[PDB]
This record gives structure tokens, sequence and C-alpha cells, in this order.
């Protein structure tokens, strides 16, 4: 099933070295390519996941991670893949430039200089391309199996198993990121900005649940909110397309069904009594003639759907397989990273600010410089000017990237420091 379900996407692009493991621990066909590797890795994870949540198994999770691994794979590696072509032509044209400024003293060393320069910039710009392309397979499994298995988790718990996870990928000789994180590797700065104006808490468990609430396309997405601010903070962004509605109310079936006919997008509360009447449309069995669904007794032909509970006491039988499990229940791990969030808030807003603003100066500083990148490939298809700007903001980066290096050690004082402060409080 997952063989067939990875070989429609181009997965053997990078290289791959075979590890020496036990017989008994591989189940597909011997290991000869990405394919093979990638399928033992998520079954071992499947069953490793089962093992720590601990009754009969849905392979549900195996297809929506499938499913995710394939949209995601396919997104980064056309981005990359953009990205490669981008720095290909860019290089060719660099020399091709480099030639003719050679073919036609101070001038002549500056050139040479400047030529030096870019072949250097071109050198560095193609090894990270290619631990990019060695770190991609990875990330991409990092990121559908967090989409797709840690919605229902806390911090501690989704903490332990993206480690067993990388341990698995370290086991059967696949790269990933040591420092891998959803919000800045997926998230850009507008839609944190979007989140945060809209009403959302600062913790990053919050945002990470949110992103993954609006990031599944195929499971519709479930929220166990039992203080209820997700119904006020999803309100706000989207206005006044929110129709909101419980089972609770007689009239469910007219807002649906002029709800689908209009188009909207539709909040569901009480997700603890739920009725069976929508189970056509949760599951998306459609009928293509025109796409046709259908609900109650009647057949009716943009639409989203969100379901709404605050009961952290029972999901009902194959909706918890249809849906995306998400939690907003503060545990001991969330008040454990709040009160840590809240201290280095209150003890020195100076570092944190230094620390959010040299990160954004950072990334503004990327995009600025591939935009230059970009115009004067552009005008190529003067030179000396860009290649100057583009070295100072190098050096700003790498200044940047020096002070967030040695005030690193700063930050893990304080945590050690600090770990006696939230075990205490827990």
């Amino acid at each position: 099933v997952a063989n067939n379900m990875v070989d429609v996407v181009p997965m053997e692009f990078t290289d791959f070295i075979v590890p020496e493991v036990n017989k008994e621990l591989v189940f597909t066909e011997p290991i000869q390519t990405i394919r093979d590797a990638v399928v033992n890795i998520l079954i071992h994870f499947d069953r490793n996941f089962y093992q720590k949540m601990k009754n009969p198994r849905s392979p549900g999770y195996f297809i929506d991670g499938l499913r995710a691994l394939v949209k995601l794979v396919t997104a980064k590696y056309q981005d990359l893949q953009e990205n490669q072509r981008f720095v290909n032509v860019g290089l060719e044209k660099l020399n091709e430039s480099v030639l003719k400024v050679n073919e036609l003293l101070d001038r002549s060393i500056s050139l040479v200089k400047s030529l030096t320069f870019e072949k250097e910039r071109w050198l560095n710009t193609t090894k990270q391309f290619s631990k990019t392309s060695q770190e991609l397979i990875g990330n991409c499994i990092i990121s559908s199996i967090y989409e797709t298995y840690f919605g229902h988790l806390n911090e501690r718990e989704r903490g332990d198993m993206l480690v067993i996870l990388k341990r698995l990928l370290g086991k059967f000789a696949v790269k990933y990121d040591v420092n891998y994180r959803f919000i800045d590797y997926l998230v850009t700065l507008d839609e944190k900005m979007k989140w945060l104006e809209c009403g959302l808490d600062k913790n990053d468990y919050f945002l990470e649940n949110m992103s993954i609430v609006m990031n599944s396309q195929d499971a519709v997405p479930f929220l166990l909110d039992p203080s209820s601010h997700m119904i006020t903070v999803i309100s706000n962004y989207y206005g006044n397309k929110t129709v909101l509605l419980s089972f609770l109310e007689e009239g469910f079936v007219k807002r649906l069904e002029n709800a689908v006919r209009f188009g909207s997008v539709v909040i569901i509360q009480d997700g603890e009594f739920f009725d069976p009447i929508i189970s056509r449309l949760i599951s998306r069995e459609f009928n293509h003639a025109r796409v046709t669904v259908e609900i109650g007794d009647h057949e009716v032909d943009d639409f989203k759907l969100f379901i709404h509970s605050c009961d952290p006491s029972d999901i009902p039988i194959f909706l918890r397989s249809r849906v995306r499990l998400v939690h907003f229940v503060t545990n001991k791990e969330s008040i454990e990273t709040r009160i840590f969030d809240i201290t280095l808030t209150e003890e020195n807003a100076e570092m944190q600010r230094k620390r959010e603003d040299l990160i954004k100066l950072n990334t503004e500083y990327r995009l600025k410089l591939k935009n230059l990148e970009k115009r004067l490939l552009e005008e190529l298809n003067e030179l000396m000017v860009t290649l100057n700007n583009l070295k100072k903001e190098a050096m700003n980066i790498e200044k940047k990237l020096s002070e967030s290096e040695e005030f690193f050690p700063q930050f893990d004082n304080l945590v050690e420091e600090y770990s006696i402060i939230g075990k205490h409080s827990v």
C-alpha cells in the first residue's frame, strides 16, 4: 500500500548509502532505493506510535500520513527544483559575465576580486543546496508525521515522539535537521502576525495546533477547546464568512444545506453529541457528475467544515478516524513551557527582543539579498555595487548568527538554572 502510494512521486533524487540492520527489522523488499527506506521508517514509526499510545489499531493514520507526505514532498521538491534551476542559471550567467569582463589595473583587479567572491559564494550555495537536498526527505517525513500524528499530544509526549522519529531516521541512515521547527520552516512572519492579531495565544503550542488545523486539507479538523477561544479567533479570522452551529439547534439540516449551497465556513459546537447525518460530508464521499454529496434524505450539490467541542472528558467512534484531532487542554508540560516563557519575558525583555529582532532582520536581509540577486540576474540577461551590497548583507547575517551563537550559552544556562523553578511550580 505504501509503495503504491509513494511510487508516483519522484523520491530517487538524492544519494543513499545502504545501512547494516537486522533481518528481522525490515518488512518490505531488501533496501535498494529511497522508497523502501521511507516505508520501513514510517511503518517502524507507526508501530512505535501505537506502542506508546497503548484494542484494534486503525490504519487511517497511515493513509493520512502517506497523503500528507505526498503533498509535502511534491511541494518542497518543486520549490527546491526551482531554486536549484535559478542558482544554476545564475552561476552560468556569472561565469559568462566574468569571461566577458576578463576579455575586455585597479578595475581589472576589482573585477577579478568580485569574480572570485562570486565563485566562492556559488560554491557555498552549491554545498547549501546539496545539504538541503539531502535534508529534504527527512524534513518532509518530520513535517507530514507532525501533521497527521501529533495533533492530540501535549508538549512532552510530542517531543519524545519526535526524538523517537529522529532516532528511527538515524537508524535507517536518512539525514534530517538537528534543529527542525515547524514554525520557522513552513510558516512565515505574515501568517504569524495574522494569527496573533486574530487573537491567538502567544505560546508556540496553540500556534502549531492552529497551523495543523488550517493545513489539513484531507481530514476535517476537530477542535477540543474547553475554553472556547478558538471559536472567537476563527470568527475573527473569517470575518462574516462564519456560520456558527451546533447539534443542539433544531434547524441544523437547513443551516447546513444553505451553507453548502452558498459555500461558507461552518463551525459545529458540542462535538460530543455528533449526529451521523453528515457522515458522508465528513468522509468526503462525493459523486462527480458537478460534485454531489448525500446529506440526510435529499441530494445536495469553497466549503470548509470545523468541529468545536468543550468536552475534555468522549469522541464518537469512526469520527476520530475521519477527523484531525487536536487539543487545547493545558497540562503539566504546557504549564512548564508557559511559566518558562513568562519568566524569560519578565526577567530580561532586552535579550528576548534582541533575539527576535535579530531573527526578523536576518530573514529580511535574506529576502532583500534574494530580491537583489534576482534583479541583477534579470538585468544581466553596477555589478560591483550589487556585489558589495550582497557582501555587506552576508556579513551582517554572519555577525547576527555569531551573536546568536554566543548568546545561546546564556539561554542554556538560564534553562539549566530555571528547570528547578519549572519542576517546583509543576
